């Protein structure tokens, strides 16, 4: 992956 | 804070 979040 | 990220 590599983003993040958190959604 | 509370969100995530990363920016
Ligand atoms: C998310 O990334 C931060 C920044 O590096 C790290 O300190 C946290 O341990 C990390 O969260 C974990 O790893 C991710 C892969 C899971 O989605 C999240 O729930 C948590 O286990
Ligand atoms: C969240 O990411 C920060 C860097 O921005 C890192 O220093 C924290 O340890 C990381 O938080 C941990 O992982 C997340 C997924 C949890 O909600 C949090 O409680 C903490 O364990
Ligand atoms: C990460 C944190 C958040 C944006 N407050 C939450 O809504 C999501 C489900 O996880
Ligand atoms: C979180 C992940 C990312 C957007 N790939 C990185 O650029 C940032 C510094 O931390």
């Amino acid at each position: 992956x590599x983003n993040x979040x958190y959604x």
